[PDB]
């Protein structure tokens, strides 16, 4: 009842082929247990070969199927890579069909939600040059699909992030910080924040790209979602060395971070605490700038906060502010799930 | 890089290979939040949830220890536990005969309930409230405290989450625990009632109709300063409603005690007595005249020269009010 459906993918009739494709696509959208049922039937080689069919009715339905399989576990995503789906997806990034492009874009986005070596498979397939060019797309829908796929690639290791920088994505991402589209502005902040989660060289690339003035300006944003992602980006830059933490300080972010410690939004408060705690993970010149901003006094009052999880986070930062070391900063790598 | 090696060991049939991997992963997640997402990155959640039905009680305890450390992270890391399907199991474990297993299942629910309001409603929609209210009459005061810790965090959500606690019959048993001889049972009872009083005016009136005011006014003369603090929060959230709710506090005789508490050497007690009177000052003149008739004018003027500058401002902010604030507390497993 299910192994016979995969045999219909070889049927030359477009009705039997699409009828079986819609059947295998819905069963895929169930649980991960139903995804493995499709995989162990031998459906991946047929779906990959259908990605080269000149019939867009089948190519679009085959993209819906392979995307739902890639929405499962990492060991199921790897099965898509070993089936040869990545070279077909990268070549489909130049299709004149707006829907075929966006479906192949979200397919790479969900593929890139796996491990670092599964993201590295996307990079080695050549999807980066097409994604960076798509950052300049005037179609904001195409731009969102490209931003979502690129940001998940930047959530890998230091080798994965450096490949995004070597492709030249930082100039477009920094320019996208001035976009009127709130969703585009949020996606660009996550991509920039994921890049600042690498080594000190990947962090200095964001600094040399001129992102700090826009990040500090976005701290006064009336959109709390933009303020959230802008806070994570500044904290990741504060997770590097002493010179990179000083760049955040020299940008003028401390008077805004300390004032956010009194925000009635508990989610916003913990992020400013996470940012100041990362800044406190620096040399004595960096710890002094936090004290001169009047944070020792606000951190002591937060030990009486109604949320006990906030009290502990204020104790950890206060210990790092009064210590003689400089370690303890933490990074963050976020995914953009579709 | 031995983290994925430990995760694959969660499928090992040997106990001391399985129990060794659960302990290392639990103490790794016991660190910071960056250490927690690492454990989540390797995919330990689907195996930790599966092992919640493990007939081995020691393996079940190690799995509950690990999941509770993961749920102690950020709100987005809590949703990863919820999306893994742990709430249905955690509610199933609320009927376990083992008291230790029951206590560890209550912690995970308590740590999860420290997230957003919609994350609290997921704990509610999973059927946790009936088991929690039924556990409020447990003779084990450590089981009762862990059930009170979870209920108090659930009542810290929105008005929909608070009304679900009220509709579960928690108000009667909560007032019963106000006369409890246990100090930590009493605090969690005051916090849960104070979190219920943080809702709408019809949710504050449910606390008033439950007969909580006479026990709260008596607790203002408690020798235990920790109990006196949480009791002041309960009366303050009740005075945050309308004029009919503020008058219920005055009619309970709280004004003579609140004015006297403005002279407690404990600075925390003093500021909480101020926040209560400031909320009472948010009513009509009939409520204001009762305040200054209780001798609150001259004490607010003496507080203008107190050594704490944040209390000086709060003194005149309430002094000019005579001539509207809530608090949602979230407690951590301890």
């Amino acid at each position: 009842e299910l192994p016979q459906m995969v045999q219909q993918l070889n049927s030359p009739d477009q009705q039997e082929l699409q009828s079986a494709l819609r059947k295998l696509s819905q069963i895929a959208s169930g649980g991960n247990e139903q995804i493995q049922a499709v995989i162990d039937a031998g459906a991946l080689p047929a779906l990959v070969q259908l990605l080269s069919s000149p019939n867009e009715q089948i190519l679009q339905e085959a993209l819906w199927a392979l995307s739902n399989i890639a929405s499962g576990g990492n060991e199921q995503i790897q099965a898509v890579i070993d089936a040869g789906a990545l070279p077909a997806l990268v070549q489909l990034l130049s299709s004149p069909n707006e829907q075929i492009l966006q479906e192949a874009l979200r397919a790479l986005q969900q593929i890139a939600m796996g491990g670092n070596e599964q993201i590295q498979a996307v990079i080695d397939a050549g999807a980066l040059p097409a994604l960076v060019q798509l950052l300049s797309s005037p179609n904001e829908q195409i731009l969102a699909s490209a931003l979502g796929a690129l940001a998940n690639i930047a959530s890998g290791g230091n080798e994965q992030i450096q490949a995004v920088i070597d492709a030249g994505a930082l100039p477009a991402l920094v320019q996208l910080l001035s976009s009127p589209n709130e969703q585009i502005l949020q996606f660009a902040l996550i991509a920039l924040s994921n890049i600042a989660s690498g080594g000190n060289e990947q962090i200095q690339a964001v600094i040399d790209a001129g992102a700090l003035p826009a990040l500090v300006q976005l701290l006064s944003s009336p959109n709390e979602q933009i303020l959230q992602e802008a806070l994570w980006a500044l904290s990741n830059i504060a997770s590097g060395g002493n010179e990179q933490i000083q760049a955040v300080i020299d940008a003028g972010a401390l008077p805004a971070l300390v004032q956010l410690l009194s925000s009635p939004n508990e989610q916003i408060l913990q992020e400013a605490l996470w940012a100041l705690s990362n800044i406190a993970s620096g040399g004595n010149e960096q710890k002094q700038a936090v004290k001169e901003a009047g944070a020792l006094e606000k951190l002591e009052q937060l030990q009486s906060h109604e949320n006990e999880k906030i009290q502990k986070e204020a104790q950890e930062a206060l210990e790092k502010l009064q210590s003689h070391g400089s370690g303890g900063s933490g990074k963050r790598k976020a995914k953009i799930t579709w």
